[PDB]
């Protein structure tokens, strides 16, 4: 370079900025002193080095001088969407106001309080704008550290998301109110009339949220629809932010901060959308970039105040460094402990020790270091440029040199990070198993013959893993019970948390159910009574909104067909979409021409923006008159019929009446009366009516949304309450193998039982109140199970070597990709036919001829409430399928109590066996049944004997009913799921006897084999079994012989 | 790819018919049957010495699966596991001759010498 | 901002270009 | 992995910079061997760091890729488009079919 060459000097200043972050990172990993400091000192150090050599200022010219501006648009938005990204959102959004409350009026009384503290004791001479923009300054915290030694001792999950979401809420109210003095101060303009400032208010304090949440749905949207492409999407995320932030403060000004924290919370909450792998990468990304940006404020800082700052100080501003750091300690906590009531009471409350820990771990951060940077630069006068930079500086120092070190001490002395006991012993039991399962290993390893010189001192080097932490009878029997059962219930959850069908809020919910019922004493887990009703609930205006949504859609149900003329054309013209699309699109040109005549009234050029004007309004007015001439003719009085058509009707001729004044306004009418002539406005502003036209296409997709919420809320509730159930029934088998004491059992069971058949009823009964969203879920959870199974059986085969990578990597693509697409599905669906679900049984489900025979045969029976549909020791004569409705089956089969509802068969067993009704029946609810004779099924059953028998699917059908419990059984604590029970007895199939005496070897291969209804002999006992029972590994030899009463039928697998 | 496409609709049958089988999902609309991602199978669409080209194309595959196995295990590395499916596949190319010669090709690494 | 008040401008140009990038790649993606 | 993402960034960077300007030397030439070299030797870096650090490179040439792209057409449309003859084009085919 030579001449005027430019060579970009800021590029070594950020490098060296980077490598100076990782030395001191690295270097204090151990030290209690936050990195930062170092950091500063180090820019300290460089700004006096700089302010003797001439060579080191000429690279740290450009960028410890930035403009205010380019420092805010650049730096604040990262800050502000990471600190949004990585928070938790819905812990957050369960205590919402509690949040809100403290940080906003905390955060107002505070700086208040700071500023008349700062307009007494200090000797400067400030007026009440520049000491509210210090106490707005002074007023913002980070609680970085605190809430990271919060979370690594796993302590109060909740008061870790209280202090993010504080912290968040305080940094957007500090810009904003900071932004408001800053232009009161150093931009006066004029007076300010009450008007002018209540619109500024309202501005600021609303335009921001709102400008956000539209920025975030459009962005969300578009994700949504985006496959197979990760930088089109960090793209998309990096461009949205950057764009919200400067449109929304430059342009149509409004509160940027408050607009990129919106848009922030937003895409967190719906990250569904995103595919897995590119949220993995998102997260690092944003932290990445916070952690660039904090390094570069506070090196940039240092060297600052170094070259100004220190310059002019006195020795009484230590003094007021100390005061002032004492008088904020005092009033953060005075404010936490004057708002403690009223957040107590209401909301969630706080504990002293709580107070005191979110009293001392208010650390001042990087904001107040750039707004004292923006008020420095933005002054050429030391009383307000040197104070505000020293003071801020001070008062982070302290902050990082004093509460950093001293909070681990601090919960210490409060005993808040104690460890418990069980979780100690836990985690010495995992040691203890991973030093058995390392020293198999070396073993096997010492055994070998290739590795036998190898150096065994690794023994020592072997990892040890060395474990951390260092170091009347029955109420204690019943309380132990309860723990068992809490942690039974938690193991659960876990488990099918861990197979992908317990979810994540399902899950914490349960989590929570089970550790509060564990701090009360002698109270089971999951009462029922209501902590299990709101979810299944649902129940909200929004379901008043989605009626009067219903309600308002009201259209005629047909129109006759005239014969006059063309007839068929000119309907099908009229009711085609294509009509709607020309009304929406004349709708829109429309409304630019009422836009553009507003303006120009509120304001050769002139007669060109009239003809265009006027041209547009008279086509406008054309096509709403052909428009209608479409409709009413053939319609003729349904045209009027539907009220919508009045609103049209009244529209077109207002536009009519208008243009035709306009026109001439010579032939007569109003003339010299009041009118367009002397004002225009009536013959142009009831023309935006035209646009509410448009509000009918509106009603509908509303509801979509609506709708949308509900089921989430339905969906949700569903989900929970299945795992609950399915968590019952493990803990049961579980519960028999523990306690051994009798009398308690019954204490569980009972508990247990009830509040099952609640929930099944409660599920029942929701189910039927909404007979759409029920399909569209289980459709979901079946798409979602079906695509989980392929996606491992294609990881199976990819491991076996069978699949090259280029074969795995496309098939685990397409399944990725028609996931993704699955997530995104209709929020109703119709509920099928009832053909349909006739034609959809399992066990006839095959062959047309059967459906057939069915269909041609059976009938359609209708019962009220309280109908017995079948009375006990009734002789078994049919069968019967839910076709609609709720059933509750009572008897003795222990005076079992279930319910069934649609697509599911009643009397199976009582055909194959002739044998009288098992459990009482009775309706309640309007059900619908379909009633197949037993005769016809003996018919149907004679008829078809293929290889696939009808018999034969019925009656395997039946077996694999029965064994699921005995395979639960045998779960003595092993682990099956009640689910991977049911894929290997899928496996497994009936014996087929064609010789009374098989001798069946009981091989390792065939696993376990069940006695489903016969009698089985073993090859030397021969002992007498009876169905139904386990044959058990116990019995060698599976002999047989051919019974008369019962015909034998066992199930078996291999 | 066939036989993969092939052994995956076999397991989507069976998932679906313990779906069925189930109770508390029975209502569920059973269209899926088509939206159930089917996967379709892309690409659309003197004995002696036959019989000795196939016995060295099936120890090809097998140390192929071999190789790959253990890499899978951690233990074949990568560079050790290009080597020898590189060596496979040459030998595949070539008209009878097993793979890994061990002549010279399995000398220079074993070898050091420099 | 008054007087002398230079607000980044390259910030629009840049986002507006990843915004172009984007939608191009998604709309051509068929397309060769 | 801050840290280590981190140090790639200011390493290269830092390389390109001193070795362009003091020490007059092939910057592109240091780039692009530090490039190999730490490309060789990755078994020092965690795994899931290099994981993110491809896609990490990857969108930051994409970037650049789409800037140089989108800058290119304003400058020619507005420069270059004004000094133009007939022959021009003539010399356009011939240079592609030499080249
Ligand atoms: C540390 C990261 C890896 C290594 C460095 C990566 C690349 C660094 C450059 C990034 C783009 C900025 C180039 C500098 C601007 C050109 C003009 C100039 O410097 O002349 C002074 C320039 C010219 O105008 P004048 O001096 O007013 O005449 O001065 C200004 O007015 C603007 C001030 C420019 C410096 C602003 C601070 C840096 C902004 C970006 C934040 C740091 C990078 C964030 C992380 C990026 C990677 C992920
Ligand atoms: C006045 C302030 C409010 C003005 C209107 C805000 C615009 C609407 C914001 C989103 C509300 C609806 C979200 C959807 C929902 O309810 O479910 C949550 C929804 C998730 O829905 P899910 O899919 O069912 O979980 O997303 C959220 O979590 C939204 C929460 C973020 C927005 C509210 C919090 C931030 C408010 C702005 C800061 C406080 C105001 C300061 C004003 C004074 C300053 C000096
Ligand atoms: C698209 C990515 C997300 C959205 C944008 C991210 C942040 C964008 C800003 C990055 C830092 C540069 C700030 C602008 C420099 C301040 C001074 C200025 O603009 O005035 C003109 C500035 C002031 O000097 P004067 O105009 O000569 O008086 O003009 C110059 O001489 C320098 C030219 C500055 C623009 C250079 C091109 C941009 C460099 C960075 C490459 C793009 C970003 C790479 C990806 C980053 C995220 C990973």
């Amino acid at each position: 370079d030579d001449l005027h060459a430019h060579a970009p000097k800021v590029i070594v200043f950020i490098s060296g900025s980077c490598l100076f972050g990782a030395i001191s990172r690295s270097l204090f990993k151990k030290l209690p002193i936050p990195y930062t400091v170092v950091l500063l000192i180090l820019g300290a150090i460089l700004g006096v080095v700089a302010s003797n050599v001439p060579l080191v200022e000429e690279h740290t010219r450009d960028v410890a001088h930035m403009d205010p501006h380019v420092l805010l648009q650049i730096f604040l938005p990262v800050l502000i969407f990471e600190s949004a990204f990585a928070m938790d959102v819905h812990t957050f959004m369960r205590s919402f106001s509690q949040v809100c409350i403290l940080a906003l009026f905390g955060l107002v009384v505070a700086s208040v309080l700071t500023a008349v503290l700062a307009m007494n004791l200090f000797n400067y001479n400030w007026n009440f704008s520049e000491a509210m923009m210090f106490g707005a300054i002074m007023s913002a915290t980070d609680p970085v550290a605190v809430v990271a030694l919060l979370k690594d001792l796993g302590a109060s999950k909740q008061l870790g998301t209280i202090i993010e979401g504080e912290s968040l809420l305080n940094d957007g109210c500090a810009i904003v109110i900071f932004n408001v003095f800053m232009k009161m101060v150093f931009f006066p303009q004029l007076t300010s009339t009450v008007g002018q400032n209540v619109l500024y208010f309202l501005q600021v304090a609303v335009a921001g949220p709102l400008w956000g949440y539209a920025v975030a749905k459009v962005t969300v949207f578009f994700l949504s629809h985006i496959f197979n492409d990760a930088l089109v999407e960090i793209t998309i995320t990096l461009a949205a932010t950057y764009l919200t932030y400067y449109i929304g403060d430059i342009w149509l000004e409004v509160s940027g901060v408050l607009a990129v924290v919106v848009l922030g919370l937003i895409v967190n909450a719906e990250k569904t959308s995103i595919s897995p792998e590119v949220e993995v990468f998102l997260h690092r990304f944003w932290e990445m970039l916070a952690y660039l940006a904090n390094t570069l404020i506070f090196m940039m800082v240092g060297v600052v105040v170094t070259q100004k700052a220190l310059v002019a100080v006195d020795k009484m501003d230590w003094f007021y460094l100390i005061i002032l750091y004492l008088a904020i300690t005092i009033i953060r906590g005075m404010v936490i402990s004057l708002f403690s009531p009223i957040l107590s009471r209401i909301g969630y409350g706080l504990t002293w020790r709580n107070a005191v820990i979110m009293t001392w771990g208010g650390l001042r951060g990087a904001v107040g270091l750039a707004l004292a940077l923006v008020v420095e630069n933005l002054a050429g006068n030391d009383v307000i440029g040197s104070k505000f930079l020293f003071h801020t500086a001070g008062i982070v120092v302290l902050t990082l040199v004093i509460n950093a070190t001293t909070i681990q001490t601090l919960l210490r002395i409060l005993g808040m990070s104690d460890i418990s006991i069980p979780k100690r012993l836990a985690m010495a039991g995992a040691v203890r198993r991973i030093h058995e399962g390392q020293n198999r290993t070396l073993n096997m390893l010492k055994s070998d013959r290739f590795l036998a010189d190898a150096d065994w001192d690794i023994a020592t080097a072997a990892c040890e893993i060395s474990d951390p932490y260092s170091a009347r009878e029955f109420a204690d029997m019943m309380e132990e019970a309860r723990l068992r059962m809490l942690k039974a219930e938690k193991i659960s959850y876990w488990k099918q948390f861990e197979h992908g069908m317990l979810a994540r809020e399902a899950l914490r919910l349960l989590v929570q159910h089970a550790e509060v019922a564990a701090d009360e004493k002698d109270q089971f887990i999951l009462v029922d009574d209501l902590k299990k009703s709101w979810q299944i609930k649902g129940i909200y205006p929004w379901l008043k909104r989605k009626l009067e949504d219903l309600i308002s859609e009201k259209k005629i149900a047909a129109i006759p067909m005239p014969k006059y003329k063309l007839g068929k054309l000119m309907y099908k013209i009229c009711h085609h979409m294509a009509f709607e699309v020309t009304i929406n699109i004349a709708i829109v040109l429309n409304i630019v021409p009422i836009i553009m005549e507003f303006v120009v009234q509120d304001k050769s050029s002139l007669q060109k923006i009239e003809d265009a004007l006027r041209i547009s309004n008279y086509v406008f007015f054309v096509i709403y008159a052909i428009e209608a001439i479409v409709k009413i003719l053939g319609l003729g009085r349904h045209y009027i019929v539907s009220h919508w058509n009045k609103f049209d009707a009244f529209i077109l001729v207002v536009a009519l009446v208008d243009i035709i004044i306009a026109e001439t306004l010579l032939k007569g009418s109003i003339t010299i009366n009041l009118s367009s002539i002397k004002v225009v406005k009536l013959f142009r502003l009831l023309r935006g009516l035209r646009m509410l036209r448009l509000t009918k296409a509106l009603i509908p997709k509303l509801i979509l949304v609506v709708n949308g919420k509900i089921n989430n809320q339905l969906s949700l509730g569903y989900d929970v309450g299945k795992g609950y159930i399915i968590g019952e029934e493990e803990v049961g088998k579980i519960i028999d193998r523990m306690v051994d004491n009798k009398k308690i059992l019954r204490e569980l069971k009972h508990i247990s039982e009830t509040g099952r058949l609640q929930v099944v009823k409660e599920l029942g009964l929701l189910q039927r109140e909404h007979p759409g969203i029920a399909v569209s879920v289980k459709t979901r959870q079946a798409i979602r199970t079906i695509l989980n199974h392929s996606r491992e059986t294609i990881h199976e085969l990819q491991g076996a070597g069978l699949l090259d990578e280029m074969e795995a990597h496309k098939l685990e693509l397409t399944v990725e990709i028609k996931m993704k697409r699955l997530m995104n599905a209709p929020s109703s669906i119709p509920p099928p036919p009832p053909e349909n679900l006739l034609k959809n049984v399992s066990w006839l489900a095959g062959d047309m001829k059967l459906i057939d025979f069915i269909k041609a045969r059976a009938s359609l029976l209708h019962f009220d409430y309280g109908e017995v549909i079948v009375r006990e020791g009734d002789e078994s004569d049919g069968l019967f399928l839910i076709v609609s409705g709720l059933v509750k089956l009572y008897g003795k089969s222990e005076v079992f109590e279930d319910y069934l509802t649609v697509g599911n068969v009643i009397g199976e067993m009582g055909v194959l066996t002739k044998k009288p009704r098992n459990a009482t029946v009775t309706c309640e609810t309007t059900v619908q049944v379909y009633f197949i004779t037993a005769e016809d099924m003996n018919i149907a059953i004679d008829t078809f004997t293929l290889y696939p028998s009808l018999e034969y699917r019925l009656w395997r059908v039946v077996a694999i009913r029965i064994a699921t419990p005995l395979i639960m059984e045998q779960m003595a604590f092993q682990g099956w799921t009640q689910e991977k029970v049911k894929l290997h007895l899928e496996r497994g199939y009936l014996v087929d006897l064609a010789e009374s005496h098989f001798q069946f070897n009981i091989d390792a291969t065939l696993e376990d084999v069940i006695l489903i209804n016969g009698t089985a002999y073993n090859a030397h006992t021969r002992e007498e079994i009876r169905s139904p029972c386990l044959i058990s590994r116990t019995v060698h030899k599976l002999t047989f012989q051919y019974t008369a009463t019962e015909e034998p039928r066992l199930f078996v697998v291999r």
